[PDB]
């Protein structure tokens, strides 16, 4: 009763057209690590460097469940001589491609919604990597849709969806009307093709959603909110604006993980956090018509939702995307929300949890209202 | 009832003055001229021009700033400061900063960790993109609760305010708000149109719900954003993916375009706002604006308050520090808000790239 009326009323979506199997990415993979494994071949019988393994497809959807991805430009990904999409710098008086893909989703959003832009107050841009410091993406969004009013770039990476949802029904209690939502993930950005424990885990996307105060809109009441971080090591980028001037040489600057620490660290954290959530709100897990989970590993999500729904609790009340996605970073919550919020009924209960690098937890109980 | 009961300020050590960076630029701009005697006859490069510390302190108020590291910055065959990278076991040098700031915003308003619920990073550039340097600060100060970062550049802070505000109407206790600017780190010290304009430095502020601590109690805060070009600076990790080759990766502003636009905004803005509170500028004992130049603090303090308006009503802090983008309102709350007596008003007004405008109407309690 914290925030009577306040509801996620229209989501949007878009990815990118071009997509790549696990097959041929585990292939690219493979041509770089033999081009590699024998150019040092003096050095790999040395001791003194590295020894690089490849990858298959049934490795990946074993270890993740994902099967494709989508991508925003898949030649120079595949290229064993590049592994890094092909783009091309935008003048100053272009959309940039991060808010060209943010405003495609917000216009989706904003129809589902039935707004315009005179309607919205605030856009909210929440996701785990910006293109540029400033002018904010988010005000260049803003811009290109129209809307009057604020806005700023929020990061916390994988649970920027929720902590930018809870920041959307706190300025909408006081006072904003509506809230823009964006969550623009261009991982094949920062993500390390080379590596064969992380160059599968990420695809492309660009997500958003519309947060109304209403008592007459279909939508998504937020019934409660838990927000947790706490530093770790364990999933880190080093890229930055001071790299130039610490003449950095360290090859850490892309997408790092000791994917082991996290699975151990972060299934347990998740379950406890839903479940004391639970039992705050006297719901019981039986009570959870859908789980939209942090959408990044299947093997996580059934463990938490044994965790917290039971060993029998039926799949279709965790809905899985990452299988055509791959993980989407803070995107991954809401691709499951837009592709299955439909399926929950008037008056039943949602589940919106997201969890991941900083380590962060976002957890938001909702009720579905239908007009 | 929320109050800003404590702020907490940093500068690293080293001081450049405006005749040492003028000598340094140009020593780089001979430098470059003595070699493409060619192409600069040759109408293809252009002949750079040098800069002025008359010129500098004339236009703008400022005098000298503190930097990170300052032989690099000077050296004309580097200009830009040398740093080392940290291992991912040792404190970052933007939460380093961070953390100092934190503690005296902390002991200023008689709180420890386990009292704070969110920390929020606000400033114009994080130094990575995950984990937050929020979290790393959180953690390194022993707070639990979350933390994120946040940008919108000058008015991070005063947009961070008014996240911390609506946290705690929502049920936080209390919020540390922390702005670290390594501007440094994005300037571009070969342009003399904007080498002199920006320092380092590292503020912070506690935010609490309270009727019963002395603080500068929240009364209407109003934000605006309207996206110009006219401040943008084109670094990013899509570079790479871009293989980009354009020289514009650091800061960048058409200074006298950004007056024409953001002058009468802020003017508007503070007007309306002292409309809707039913005060007028003589209700206002300061007037803590963004700290980026004097010149046009002055200007827009004449259109807000009146011609017989104390210039002692709108401290200026940009002479010692330089512009601090999004923390400059804060040092000078920092620096002043002890001149403000129980019972009186005062407005806090951040402005620049984005184009963002961030305005709170506050009323000091002792
Ligand atoms: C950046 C700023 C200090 C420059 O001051 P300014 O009075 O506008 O200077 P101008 O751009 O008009 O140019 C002044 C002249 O001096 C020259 N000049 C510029 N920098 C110089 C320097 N460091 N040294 C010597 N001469 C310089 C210029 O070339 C120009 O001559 P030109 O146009 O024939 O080439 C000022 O424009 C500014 O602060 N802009 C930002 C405003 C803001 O952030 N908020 C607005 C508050 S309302």
């Amino acid at each position: 009763t914290s925030h009577m009326g306040i509801r996620i009323t229209g989501t949007g979506l878009f990815h990118p057209t071009e997509i790549i199997s696990n097959e041929e990415l585990a292939d690219s993979l493979n041509a770089y690590v033999e081009q590699y494994n024998q150019e040092n071949a003096e050095k790999i019988a040395a001791g003194e460097l590295e020894e690089l393994r490849g990858s298959s497809a049934e490795f990946i959807e074993k270890a993740s469940g994902i099967k494709r991805r989508y991508v925003i430009e898949k030649s120079g990904i595949l290229d064993p001589t590049r592994l890094r999409p092909r783009l091309s710098e935008r003048s100053n008086d272009e959309l940039s491609i991060q808010a060209e893909w943010g405003v495609i989703a917000a216009k989706q959003a904003m129809e589902n919604a039935g707004v315009t832009a005179e309607d919205i107050d605030v856009v909210i841009l929440a996701c785990s990597n910006m293109q540029r410091a400033y002018p904010a993406v988010a005000i260049e969004i803003q811009s290109a849709l129209g809307i009057q009013g604020y806005a700023y770039d929020m990061n916390v990476a994988a649970s920027a969806a929720t902590f930018g949802l809870k920041q959307a029904a706190d300025a909408i209690r006081s006072g904003a009307r509506r809230v823009l939502l964006v969550n623009v993930e261009i991982t094949s950005g920062h993500l390390d093709y080379r590596n064969r424990d992380c160059h599968f885990i990420f695809g492309d996307v660009a997500t958003a959603s519309i947060i109304e105060e209403t008592t007459t809109k279909t939508g998504f009441e937020i019934l409660d909110i838990h927000l947790f971080t706490q530093f770790s090591n364990n999933i880190r980028n080093n890229f930055g604006f001071l790299n130039r001037s610490e003449d950095a040489v360290v090859d850490d600057k892309l997408f790092r993980q000791d994917g082991r620490k996290v699975f151990k660290d972060v299934c347990p954290l998740v379950a406890k956090i839903i479940n004391a959530q639970l039992e705050k709100m006297q719901l019981t897990a039986n009570d959870i018509k859908r789980f939209w989970l942090h959408q990044a590993n299947a093997n996580m999500n059934e463990l938490i939702l044994k965790y917290v729904a039971g060993k029998d609790a039926d799949l279709s009340r965790a809905p899985i995307i990452l299988d055509e996605f791959a993980n989407t970073s803070s995107a991954g919550v809401i691709i499951a929300l837009h592709r299955t919020g439909h399926e929950v009924d008037d008056g039943e209960y949602g589940v919106i949890s997201s969890f991941g690098a900083g380590y962060s937890v976002g957890s938001i109980v909702v009720q579905k209202h239908v007009a």
